[PDB]
């Protein structure tokens, strides 16, 4: 992929972070803490996971950044909707206005509905995220294995501006408190 000079410049938005997670003074790393990390609940906070949104909004163009993802057992990386729900249970897919890829369990899957087994050979230790809003495209590349193709969702729905979207995911087995960090252009 040469998609490179589309880079971005990403920043965490702490007003839409489940109230556990801990964002780094740069805005670009994001962890899991302990416990309720002492802020005031408001409606843009993800409730039920440890999710966070990129303050960028995207209406047009095309966007690329990368997120490093080394010794972590679970996390989603994608796009999503501004308009997604926040509060209580939901999927992650293209009709609840999102466009990601997770780990979990020692498997990669595109979320889709229903998911999407990938076939990576080279664990990531960072993935590239390419987005072309007029083409309804977002793809995903693995930066550890000379940038190969992931995974591309295509003919995307977008239906409003897009926010870069995290999930640092759970830490129940003590093996995922690593941070998500925006790598440096
Ligand atoms: C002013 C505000 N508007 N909505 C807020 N909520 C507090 C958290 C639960 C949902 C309601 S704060």
């Amino acid at each position: 992929h040469h998609h490179h000079h589309h880079m971005v410049h990403i920043t965490l938005d702490r007003n839409t972070a489940n109230s556990w997670l801990i964002i780094s003074k740069d805005r670009r790393q994001v962890r899991m803490g302990d416990t309720h990390q002492n802020v005031s609940d408001n409606k843009e906070r993800f409730s039920n996971y440890p999710m966070v949104l990129g303050a960028q909004r995207f209406s047009s163009g095309k966007m690329y950044w990368e997120v490093d993802v080394t010794q972590k057992e679970a996390w989603d990386l994608g796009v999503c909707r501004d308009s997604v729900q926040r509060k209580g249970q939901f999927s992650l897919s293209p009709e609840n206005g999102f466009w990601t890829i997770w780990l979990w369990q020692d498997s990669y899957e595109a979320g889709t509905s229903p998911q999407t087994t990938l076939h990576i050979q080279v664990p990531p230790c960072q993935i590239g995220i390419f987005v072309d809003y007029e083409a309804g495209v977002v793809s995903f590349y693995n930066i550890t294995d000379h940038g190969s193709l992931i995974y591309t969702f295509s003919e995307c729905v977008f239906a409003g501006p897009l926010r870069p979207f995290f999930n640092v995911g759970f830490n129940y087995s003590g093996g995922n408190a690593a941070p998500l960090k925006l790598c440096p252009l």
